[PDB]
């Protein structure tokens, strides 16, 4: 009963008798009692009268089953942040080049090294100039894009995706 | 000067003498001359004045710089597309089970066996009932957000994107 | 008590009272009832009276066992099957290139990219010339040689191949 | 220029005037001066008048080209072969159990561990009673099935297996 | 409850009574009854008391549980190891070039091929001359530091190292 | 000539005119004018008369040449670094569950949510209580095990490990 589906992924479910389209991270922000259990975030308690709709191939009939656990796998890695005077902001890999001002020159920094306080070049949009911005911020950033969720279900394993009747994302 | 980029990045570049943001998949269906070189497609002649806005960090000043090649790489693996009537599509992995009524039964079919004629079961959005279709086209699709862009410009290889300098996004 | 071994290994069985030794393809022929779970092919009910010959560790004898299910598990990824005209094949992969004749000229085109009634640049055997002949079929073919197979039996796992007593073949 | 085949896939060459197809194990064994650079071995003196027919895309013609290096590329890892009394032999992986007779007790010992002398439990085809039989001999050998080979050209790189004009079989 | 150590990780237990900190291979050389199953080496029957030291994070405490198995895991890929006269020796890959004298000639041979009796160049650490020295022995090892151990416990599967509480180290 | 070193590992060079044995990581350290090239840190110019002692297997001699190059790779990943009171240190991976005591609650939090000012559940050693210990600082650090060292040299590419004549450590 294992799958694997993007953030984004809109399922079909019924909640307090109406049935709706929600997406993935939707349904798992509609449980609590979160465990971080072996590598995966779990929530098994729901705070809204929640079932999803599943397929029963046996009598062929859309049916309504219990949603036991919602599971939120974090990203594998992750990217640099650094949040830049002047509203810019640039993610990145941690191993991409950045350049930067030191010492009066231009040099290539790898992004593990940048630091607050260091001076990022950037381009302004408008005149296209070289800018001289300095970085006020530095995060290790998740992307949630890079999420993968997970459904336990009760029986009835499969998901009812927009039209179709689909096992896993994987 | 090797480089990997989505199909949706806007990159900074001037054509017949304007400067604006193209997307890479615009970038390249901007030359023609297709060739299928090794395991990608290149393409060498540009049809517009076409230049890529760069960097150089020697005298840190935005400059010039001309689109040798642009290059296309296929995705890796494809997807199978079940067009069934009423107009619902279906796109998913080959190894994934579909559902399909055969012999008056329910049965998971692994979705490379599927043929033109089966039927699909899908569920209608209005009335949520399981409705009975038939797959009129199968194709096996690769999607424009799998594959893979390069670019190799003379001399200064960097790329401006909105208003960061980047090197790559691999 | 999981296993692999390629479609062409042969162990021996008791089949009808006789034993003798039979392929894993056979094997898995001799069943019916099949049933694609998970990502394999699970068949479950023999059409004829099947053991198959273990061994006994504790008292060191030959003793045969009850084979449960017969697994067949798909290629990875798939080929892809020109049929020609005059008779000739080509099997390749999707990424590999052809030699196409199309607007006079030849040209190398991604196998994934050919379609029917293309021209193919093939050389007779007899004569070395290049001949033009047509593409009439294209097929997406799994090869026999890239199949795994898996037995699941009760109790004793292990499984008699030629004199030897092997457990895998993974 | 650089390519995988098989031991066994038969290519089409002309050797003192006369052409004909010779497996690139055979190709290879028709040079000599080995050198093993890199993690492969390389041959570049022929011994006999050789070259490989190829093609030409842009006149369409089938020509004759020079054989530079013949390449054998070594096995990843390696099995382990036990010739046993008997006649029997096993080949095997370093890793699998190997029923072994000791101290009056059948145990299963990792192949890597087995020494000569120490007695494996083989089951005779005629009889199919468990024998007892002596490692007389243990090497680590390559399976010629599991190299793969390359050949460098001059020009044309292209190569003609049967009928068909290939470029590689990675 | 799986998890991985490094052989020297020293976790924190009581035997007879006294606790003190063992590495993860004493603590598997403190058990017997060896057992290859699946493709590591179980010991269950310990011949010493045996308990560690867990954290109940439900009552906060630190706490005594049974450990029922070690287990120690071979290394994936093995060396060679080439003993040679003088007391030298050379512990290198399979495929690792290794400077031979053979033929008067100085030569580049797969490790994989050296054979006893074979002449190895060395260099003399005072008085920095090439020597000329024989293979006298060849061994495949498996080197210690490459072996993964893991510790199945009682309820409570964490374990204590130097200070910290820590679940595995994979 | 590309090659891959551990930090710890010592080659023999002759600076100033001695002869001496230097660890890989002291190599790189007595060069400077450091760039952050490709994905490595490349150094280029010596601070001290450097020369790396090789072979010359066409003539049989022990040989002197230059050090072009060093080259220093970062790790592929990086560990966390929980500085608490008391003095104590925790590395860990960004997934690994760390013991925090929190609304009154012992809870396993994924490393990489800890925080500055979170309360750590360690056990004293000379005690053996739990000790509630705060994050003092957190750093995402590389261990120097982790980073891979290249030598690039000129013509005479292998290098003199203790007595022996090594290509790499790859």
């Amino acid at each position: 009963r294992r799958n694997c589906f993007p953030g984004d992924t809109r399922i079909l479910v019924q909640i307090n008798g109406t049935p709706q389209r929600v997406t993935l991270k939707e349904l798992y922000e509609l449980f609590d009692e979160e465990h971080y259990e072996s590598m995966v975030y779990v929530r098994k308690k729901p705070k809204v009268d929640i079932k999803v709709y599943s397929f029963n191939p046996e009598e062929g009939k859309v049916v309504l089953t219990d949603i036991e656990e919602v599971i939120k796998a974090p990203a594998t890695d992750h990217l640099i942040r650094f949040e830049l005077e002047l509203g810019s902001s640039f993610e990145t890999t941690v191993d991409h080049p950045v350049l930067v001002y030191e010492n009066g020159k231009f040099v290539e920094k790898r992004a593990f090294e940048v630091r607050e306080g260091n001076i990022i070049i950037i381009i302004d949009e408008s005149t296209l100039e070289p800018l001289k911005v300095a970085v006020k911020k530095i995060e290790f950033i998740e992307p949630p894009e890079d999420f993968v969720f997970s459904l336990n279900a009760k029986k009835y394993h499969t998901v009812i995706i927009n039209e179709n009747i689909v096992t896993h994302q994987c």
